[PDB]
């Protein structure tokens, strides 16, 4: 569980918000693309696995899990690509509930941005420091490290 | 020294590659842009510190350590912005290397991709996976790790 991430994608302003939660933590990477297409969540999963040790993506849809190009970033950056069934019914539930608080937050910083990307950053930024006690950032550092050791 | 990070310039292909180093680790992000504005370095080190708990940037030119964009970044973020004169001469060689570095890695993977930008990633991933035995991903995860504790 260490290395296990799930996909989710979004939309808001007509444009696509793509998000990677690390399912043991909460934390989260985010991207505003124009849509989702496979070489988009591709070069997303690419950056993702530079800046951690990825292991598992459960992917947000069938056609991003049926992707050549999607495949072919997996296979590259040593990803095991799986369905994003909710074996566990409550797993949707937490991702929706995600999404519906990220676009609150993109609400409360929406005028201090022009570019709706700077929003969900500042969005992402809010999400990983927030104290719940520790933040989803300390989480996941925390996890990892005690992997590793 | 687990919060400082430095930010890098580098030029390939009529591009500008713009980098941010963990010091204490050698792990680092980067991200491809057509040149370096401040508008542009400011969206970066936004994205950063909503992914690790940044706490000083050493800014990697006078015109970044200067703007307006930039410090209001830092400001929203809770970065400390100092200017990035090596008082150990030791550092910028360092820099240099690095670079050198990546770009070498960028050559070795540049065929595998049309875009500069998915060649960039790949470096980064690369370098942050490569075995020195810990890797620079490895090294920051620990850091930071111990200095929550
Ligand atoms: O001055 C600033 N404060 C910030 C606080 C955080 C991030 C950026 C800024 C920033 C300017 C900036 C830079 C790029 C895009 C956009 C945008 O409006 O999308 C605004
Ligand atoms: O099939 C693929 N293998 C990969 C391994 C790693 C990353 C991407 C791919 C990928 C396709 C892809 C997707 C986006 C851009 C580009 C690009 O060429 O810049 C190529």
């Amino acid at each position: 569980s260490p290395g296990i991430w799930q996909l989710d994608c979004t939309h808001l302003e007509g444009k696509v918000i793509l998000v990677a939660v690390h399912v043991a933590s909460g934390y989260i990477e985010a991207e505003v693309i124009p849509a989702e297409t496979g070489q988009e969540t591709a070069y997303f999963l690419l950056k993702l696995a530079g800046r951690w040790p990825v292991k598992t993506v459960h992917t947000d849809n069938g056609s991003n899990f049926t992707s050549t190009t999607v495949k072919a970033a997996c296979w590259w950056a040593g990803i095991k690509q799986e369905d994003g069934i909710p074996y566990n019914p409550q797993s949707q539930g937490v991702i929706e509930s995600m999404n519906k608080e990220l676009k609150k937050i993109i609400g409360q910083v929406r005028d201090q941005a022009e570019h709706l990307k700077t929003a969900v950053q500042m969005a992402v930024f809010i999400h990983n420091h927030k104290r719940k006690g520790y933040s989803a950032g300390e989480r996941i550092v925390d996890i990892i490290a005690t992997d590793i050791q």
